[PDB]
């Protein structure tokens, strides 16, 4: 249910 500075 979350994410992260992907590219
Ligand atoms: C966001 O960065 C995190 C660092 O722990 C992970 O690498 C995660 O897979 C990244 N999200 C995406 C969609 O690449």
């Amino acid at each position: 249910p979350t994410t992260t500075p992907l590219k």
